[PDB]
């Protein structure tokens, strides 16, 4: 790599990581600081299909030795990574604030998720339990083993540039797979550095390959297409449902079960008996954490009729207090810029769609500019794409209600009773996260069994999942796979059933099984009388 | 249903089972006894897309009440089925001999697999374990629950008309799902009866719907296409890889992980130190059980060079002793007719492909006729499609070596040493079953870790998997899913992670976590010696 | 603590660790370097019953806050310990060579076991899985949780002064318990330092209390007796079966299940087909690792008749090559001194018992002195208690065959065939470790299912268990408990079953359960053929 002086740090120039070598091949892209476009964070090439193919073949070559490396040793590599991530947490935090516009508080939590993941799977090296199973035949033993799949293709987004990649990278290599990783073009430096920390931790060259570039019409797409050439035995993707469906399609015909985290429209229910201040804080954080650029961000606040006016009043008050700005210059802000222009553009459009379909705009004036200033802004709004906190009143069945919109926007929806709250909460193509604020035992229970969601919070935000629960969605949010904890092992391994015969005879199961039949029954009705 | 007298039993006329009602709608198909075309087993309608859609909506309606039925009660229904299958085993055995041409011995084992499955999952009703998980926050609890998916679409083959459907039907309903089942047109009576046994066991109407018909251009295809209309939350299919890839494709874009069992080309290795008589018997049974119409049937016998001539001699001797015939009239036969004409046709062609590519035909003269008689045939060969036991000598890389061929055919392949045996055993697009005969600890181990297969037998056949191990293949044989035992629960449920807050505060994971930092270290090198 | 200059390092003076405070109360004991009596390693007090009682009450006080500390945070403390043990491994290694007379190679492996344990349970903080279980009633949920027991009393030996204590200390505190630890008077410095490393890692004061002293008539005994006062909710002990039975007795009447590792007489079988050089090396290492002062040390080498003379010849040759000496001055030695005089005394007596009962002494002349020199000795044999490598030929049923003897001694026993090998291998009151050397699949299997032992090695030593398998013995070697891995969690937690009702009615299990009865059966025998 090379470095040059920049505004808020060095501008990094680096290439793809392929077979341990740095490959500077392809038209140069750059990543500008989203808080300040004058600050250039990285310059990096776009990998073409031929280079991704080459990376996949380097991964296949490295897979042989790596899969044969004892899992406890592979786990000790991850343990090295835990120490290295701990050491580098402040540096990675600072780089993440700069590269994707996260607050230092959130950026540290993002790095911490990777540390948590690393520690969890470091120890998993001495687990990866299969089963010993009793044969129905004598002189025979049955076994199950978890085996690695091969080469994993990974495409990740930039909103969680260390945490979410770690959910895939760490289990993948722990279970004995090799990886080709196409990180978001919004967080290439973090991705490059993270790959180098793996190298420092002792991960053999070629086990992790990083190929930079865009998505559609670019490296991301090339990578999906190479599933047709048999170069990936597994695929993982975070992004939109639209793209996920196509990846599911390609994976499906290549007999791959992809890991798909495909976003959501996450209902947060506030029942009449709720702790209003707690529910307001939870709804606020659910909506505006990461500037609403999380898959788990609250989409709709479903508020029970009797507290609707009081909640709206308190919620808008809380929303109005939100600090927005350059988090590098003003750490205390709740959120900073949009991660990229694509998200900003879609978010600008949702104002027009909302007005067109009769949503009531309670708060928000679109992009924050010097001409259109936001009272609690800190820094220069012209330096990047920053969005007004935005609050709507919407009806079910509308586009603002059903469609995911990354960015600082949230809808209030009036409901009456737990039955309607559940029905309305499920009136969305998605089913990722969910939440209900209530002190009512029974309502909490009804919501928990009534919601169709991968994750449910009782008196907690739709965001901030703990790193050691299964993470994933139902309906349009996923395809059944789960990340994190013990539940992700199904994603990166396959079951190998072994039966060992010692009888020296061909014994047929279900046919030669030595089942004992019952004896003649005693007439106990008559004996006991 | 209606019945009329037939040659070897009553001819059954029945319709689709939809919402509890019998629906006799659609152009009539018939199933003739494959051992004797004069014996008509069943007449049944072909369901059009509209009726399958209606069946899927009946399943969705029944799902609400059935998923809310406590799992231990759903398990007690399966326990009722265990008793009913036990009672009906002789009747089902006889019907299976008649309808699909299995031997009574194999037909009983087929019914027994369903009984084993039924008993396993009857008890699973009081298991279905999720987890309690410790929160990193105080006054907070984490939980995981297994939830049913919804409506399961099931398409099954006729080669295992009770066993293999039970692998899907039983776990599906146990886990709280409803089912639309499109059984093979080769085993419609068995399927109808099996569905009625579920009804007798107390399965509520609409939880299992059966729609009869063909595959391509027919009910099977309509059923796959309805995944695009959101009518299936899960899909299971047994059949060819070609069809499986298409089903995987459709499932994939609808964010479904299908259960796909897609056949194999199963290597059986005989090492130089093997028990020859045992390996011969295992190779023979692996090749000719069910007339080689199993997904797990041996495709290639890989024989170690030093025992090659001796094994070939003993194997051909064993093959020559094989009895073939109408298993209804001659129970003692090893195998009877082809299940259908599709399998017979492909099997006839493999002679021409083998000769064309220079395979050496050691034994077999194609279809058994009066003109082309087989010495050990019993009954009338003109009454159905019966195949000569067929043995080839082939080279790796040839079509006979790589391509699956249902029917009584097997290849011998010369290998030298465990390294070559493993490499050649993996030189196939498939990876379902596998086997090695050896007394050498180390060779068994190398094969076990070297093979790419879902299942491996040490000194046992490639066939005859025990019903309580995970069943499934890698590569072209499957997509990662497993059937049977605890491993199939992932197929018919999704994980629901619930976090419950009691702290009355918004606590952020990874950010507010109360991690304890270390104290000042003592310089022990200096303090001690 | 205080330090003074000594021969091979500083002499440490320290007191008991009770509630965070160092308590220098009680008659002073000392630990002399077992390799060199002139080198005084430590001076430390003997805790009386009143101080142990006080330590137990400090543990009870600390238990409240520590058990309420989230398990993931408790795990992060262990993760701190992993880093600290890594840092201190060279220092701990050196101290262990000095204090208990282990070779540097073995001492490092001992420290590494603790690091392995620490890492395993660091990650267990985010596991400790209980279950969610489906109720047979509607509107009801079932849960299981692992809860800590309370205060754990731990008594450990000095032969594995870091490894074996870590097996108890680490899981105990991870699962939320507090500990009173009575370490061996043979390794008080290591124990003091290990406790201080826990303190450095952030373990709250009082969660680990260390009380030094002897066993019988001393601190060890006082500690067992306090189970009668309800001060321990759990107890763990490593030592002799005799003492273990008494501890089991006291624990039993106080409704405690103690963790008891009680030594063994570990059979190593060498079958006629074995790799002789490998079996010789394994038998040699099994016998003389730690100078035969392991619970898992080989007691009897059972050699198959046809290879008996050849094995004896090669084994005695290998034994004769054994280097013995001061491992601080000569790291390359296989073993050094006896850990204590108790073990030396019993080992001296076994010569007299062996001769008395007609055992044939093949090799060994008792204590190594200048008068009685050993050819391959390095250093001064007068400086400590060093034992000749000792090899016997014995018959089954004799005291040398059945009774555990710590120290460098081993018996050869002639057997003929796997049946006799198994019977003779089981002809001992113990059942800890076991091993068989064979290339015969079937013999390995028969031994594996025929042996009565907690642990069995196939073509591996009776020693050197991997730290992530369950460790423990049957018969006189233990009481059912297992240490290490997931299996030790049962030792330090109890199951809490919770049922939550939401139905608003009293529903009786087994009585009000809504079991569905079967429908009227169809006579299928008659309906079909
Ligand atoms: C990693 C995916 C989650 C694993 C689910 C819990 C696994 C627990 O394994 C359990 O073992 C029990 C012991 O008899 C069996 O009875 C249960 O069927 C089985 O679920």
């Amino acid at each position: 790599m090379r470095k040059a002086a920049g505004k808020y740090g060095n501008t990094l120039e680096f290439g793809h990581l392929v077979g341990g070598e740095e490959v500077l091949e392809g038209p140069l892209l750059e990543r500008r600081n989203p808080s300040d476009r004058e600050d250039v964070v990285a310059r990096f090439p776009e990998a073409d299909k031929d280079l991704v193919r080459k990376a996949a073949l380097k991964a296949r070559e490295a897979f042989a030795e790596w899969s044969r490396t004892p899992a406890p040793i592979r786990g000790q590599v991850l343990f090295n990574l835990v120490k290295i991530l701990e050491r580098e947490k402040p540096t990675l935090t600072r780089l993440m604030v700069r590269e994707v516009g996260k607050t230092p508080k959130e950026a540290a939590g993002d790095v911490q998720e990777a540390i948590d993941t690393a520690l969890f799977f470091a120890s998993e090296g001495r687990r990866l339990y299969g089963q010993t199973v009793p044969s129905e035949m004598r002189d025979k033993e049955l076994f199950t083993f978890r085996r690695p799949l091969g080469v994993v293709g990974i495409i990740t987004a930039g909103n969680f540039p260390i945490a979410v990649p770690s959910w895939k990278l760490i289990p993948a290599v722990l279970t004995g797979n090799t990886v080709v990783w196409k990180p978001s073009e919004d967080a290439p430096t973090l991705s490059f550095v993270f790959a180098k920390l793996f190298e420092e931790a002792g991960l053999p060259p070629g086990v992790l390959n990083v190929v930079f570039g865009g998505g559609k019409g670019s490296t991301g797409q090339w990578m999906v297409e190479l599933m047709d050439e048999g170069l990936f035995q597994k695929f993982a993707f975070t992004g939109s449902t639209q793209v996920g469906r196509w990846i599911g399609e390609v994976a499906g015909r290549n007999l791959i079960r992809p890991t798909l985290e495909l976003g959501g429209k996450n209902p947060l229910v506030v029942m009449r008996d709720a702790d209003l201040d707690l529910a307001v804080e939870g709804a606020w954080w659910s909506a505006f954490a990461t500037g609403g650029q999380r898959c788990t961000s609250a989409g709709n606040i479903l508020v029970d009729a009797p507290i609707y006016e009081e909640f709206k009043r308190r919620f808008l008050e809380r929303v109005e207090a939100t600090l927005v700005g350059n988090p590098l210059l003003h750490p205390e802000v709740t959120y900073g810029p949009f991660i990229n222009e694509r998200f900003f553009a879609r978010w600008q459009e949702h104002y027009r769609v909302g007005e067109a379909e009769g949503a009531r705009l309670l708060f928000g004036r679109g992009r924050i500019t010097r001409e259109n200033p936001y009272p609690r802004f800190l820094g220069d709004p012209e330096a990047g794409l920053y969005g007004w906190p935005t609050v709507w009143e919407v009806r079910p069945g509308t586009r603002l209600f059903t469609e995911e919109v990354f960015g600082p926007t949230i809808n209030l929806v009036k409901v009456d009773g737990i039955e309607e709250a559940i029905a309305v909460a499920n009136s969305t193509p998605y089913g990722l996260s969910s939440a209900i604020y209530t002190n009512h035992r029974h309502w909490a229970y009804l919501f928990k069994v009534g919601i169709r969601a991968g994750m449910t919070s009782i008196n907690n935000a739709t965001v901030g999942a703990e790193a050691h629960l299964p993470f994933g969605g139902v309906k349009a949010s996923g395809n059944g796979g789960r990340e994190s904890g013990i539940w992700v092992l199904e994603e990166y391994t396959y079951w190998h059933a072994v039966n060992e015969e010692y009888s020296g005879r061909l014994q047929l199961a279900q046919m030669d099984t030595g089942y004992v039949s019952p004896k003649a029954p005693t007439p106990w009705g008559e004996v006991l009388g």
